[PDB]
Order: C-alpha cells, then sequence, then structure tokens
C-alpha cells in the first residue's frame, strides 16, 4: 500500500541527479520515425499550422469526403489502457469546418483543449466555437451548425456544452468542451492538483468512454501539451489497472504514443510534469479520500 513511498523515491532521485534531460533524451532519439506523405503534399500546405509538425500518414485521421481527406490530426490507440485519442492541431481559419467534421465522423463527444486563442502573432489558434448563444457558428464547406448552449467558467478552466448539428441530416449532438485556460505554450500547469481536476472532470464526463468515438484533444500543435495531457491520463489508466502501479514505465509508455504521433511532450520539464501529476494522481485514486 504504502509502497507509493518508492516511487516517490526514484522520483527524487532523477530530481537529484538532474537526469530529466536524460530520459527525455533518450525519448528523443528512440522516438518512431514514419513517413507523412499526405501531410506534405503541396495542397495540404495551408492545412498544416506548422512546417515541421505533421501526422504519420499510417495513423492520420481522415475526412469522409471526396474533396481532400486530409486534416492534421492523429489516432493514437492504447491497447492495454485501452483508450483511444484523437490529437489534433489549434484549428486554422480555414480548417474549422474539418475540425467539426472530424467530430461528427469520429462520432467523439468531448473536445480537450489546452491552449488558448489566436494571437496576433505565432503559436495562435482560431476562435472554432461560438462564445455567445446566440451567435452560432455554420460551416459553409462541412455543412456543419455549431451552437453554444453553455458555460461554467472557472479558475483555471471552461467547460461548455455544445450543439452540433449535421445541416444535411438535420441530426444534432451534443459535444462537450473542456477548456483548460492557464498552460503555456511549452509550459507546465498551474499544479497537479489542477490539472488532475481538470483531467478528472473530463473523465467524469464520460466523454472518454469507449462508448463513444474517441476524444478530440488539442493545444496549439497538438503534441507538447496534448501528448502531456493524454500520457498523463494513458498512465494513470494503467496504474489502476495493473496490480503492480510501479511497474508502469512512463518512458515506454510515451516511446508507445510517439509511434502514433510525432513529439508528445515538448520539454523536460513536461517530461516531469506527467511523472509527478501520475504519481499524485494515483495516490488520491489509489487513496480513501
Ligand atoms: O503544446 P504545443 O504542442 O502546442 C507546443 F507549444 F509545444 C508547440 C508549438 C509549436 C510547435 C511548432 C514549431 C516547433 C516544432 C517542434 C517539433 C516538430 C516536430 C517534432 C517534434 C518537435 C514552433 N513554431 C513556433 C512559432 C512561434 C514561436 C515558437 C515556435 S516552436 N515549428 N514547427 N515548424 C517549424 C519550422 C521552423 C521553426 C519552428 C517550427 C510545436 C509544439
Ligand atoms: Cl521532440
Ligand atoms: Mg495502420
Ligand atoms: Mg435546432
Amino acid at each position: 500500500k504504502l509502497e507509493f513511498m518508492e516511487m516517490e523515491k526514484e522520483f527524487e532521485q532523477i530530481d537529484k541527479s538532474g537526469s530529466w534531460a536524460a530520459i527525455y533524451q533518450d525519448i528523443r532519439h528512440e522516438a518512431s520515425d514514419f513517413p507523412c506523405r499526405v501531410a506534405k503534399l503541396p495542397k495540404n500546405k495551408n492545412r498544416n499550422r506548422y512546417r515541421d509538425v505533421s501526422p504519420f500518414d499510417h495513423s492520420r485521421i481522415k475526412l469522409h469526403q471526396e474533396d481532400n481527406d486530409y486534416i492534421n490530426a492523429s489516432l493514437i490507440k492504447m491497447e492495454e489502457a485501452q483508450r483511444s485519442y484523437i490529437l489534433t492541431q489549434g484549428p486554422l481559419p480555414n480548417t474549422c469546418g474539418h475540425f467539426w467534421e472530424m467530430v461528427w465522423e469520429q462520432k467523439s463527444r468531448g473536445v480537450v483543449m489546452l491552449n488558448r486563442v489566436m494571437e496576433k502573432g505565432s503559436l495562435k489558434c482560431a476562435q472554432y466555437w461560438p462564445q455567445k448563444e446566440e451567435k452560432e457558428m455554420i460551416f459553409e464547406d462541412t455543412n456543419l451548425k455549431l451552437t453554444l448552449i453553455s458555460e461554467d467558467i472557472k479558475s483555471y478552466y471552461t467547460v461548455r456544452q455544445l450543439e452540433l448539428e449535421n445541416l444535411t441530416t438535420q441530426e444534432t449532438r451534443e459535444i462537450l468542451h473542456f477548456h483548460y485556460t492557464t498552460w503555456p505554450d511549452f509550459g507546465v500547469p498551474e499544479s497537479p492538483a489542477s490539472f488532475l481536476n481538470f483531467l478528472f472532470k473530463v473523465r467524469e464526463s464520460g466523454s472518454l468512454s469507449p462508448e463513444h468515438g474517441p476524444v478530440v484533444v488539442h493545444c496549439s500543435a497538438g503534441i507538447g501539451r496534448s501528448g502531456t495531457f493524454c500520457l498523463a491520463d494513458t498512465c494513470l489508466l494503467l496504474m489502476d489497472k495493473r496490480k503492480d502501479p510501479s511497474s508502469v514505465d512512463i518512458k515506454k509508455v510515451l516511446l508507445e504514443m510517439r509511434k502514433f504521433r510525432m513529439g508528445l511532450i515538448q520539454t523536460a520539464d513536461q517530461l516531469r510534469f506527467s511523472y509527478l501529476a501520475v504519481i499524485e494522481g494515483a495516490k488520491f485514486i489509489m487513496g480513501d479520500s
């Protein structure tokens, strides 16, 4: 039971010997490399937010439109944890229709956003959901209508209830939007407690349930913060599932996730944070209060 003490120790040992940089560099070296031919096609250039961040061909989400099926989004499938996630970039001004089309086609019920909206330079993201109930959004290219139904705003995150309507069939669905608002570019969450609270709220909602399509997770590039978020959730799952939570190899789980999308987790501090968050999360879950 109190074996979590050994975990905290091993963590302190990595901290003390300054090995976060070593583990993270080894991950970068060992990380899978696969082709991204579709992402690089000339016609897809304006569908990519960043020159060097591309989805691998084998795991990319395809849009069900005969024209151009390309979206910068990847399906991460974690077999043992039995969870799936779609990681994508902050939508661009011309890919908001594609983003919601993917949300529709894949049957996701939740969207997790970890960045903030479109600055007046770089490292931005278009305003892809309505800010007011009466100002709904219609994506003509993909024939979808998006309406803001309600919004619960908190200190570090906001949860929104949206209605997504396929204008062709007039069928409508409820999408939950979980927006963590205080996670800086290449930074870490305010604290493990805040992150964990956010994560638990996403879990509690059922958006991560195998009954729905996979949750769509995004930040700006769809790799640093998105990678930190999913890595933490998946490691928590494995620790609860398995008999020995100490047997969970975070580094290894991250390398596994990297087979599906490049660059997941962008700094050694984010790697460290994911370890902290998982250890803390495992205590609260394997706890009683
Ligand atoms: O949490 P996230 O995922 O949103 C993030 F903040 F970590 C993030 C933001 C931006 C980028 C793209 C990158 C960095 C990509 C890194 C990368 C790519 C492939 C694999 C692994 C890592 C950046 N773009 C900008 C723009 C303004 C300021 C700072 C940056 S860093 N980039 N992409 N193409 C480039 C061509 C030339 C230079 C940088 C390039 C990657 C990751
Ligand atoms: Cl990297
Ligand atoms: Mg395949
Ligand atoms: Mg209606």
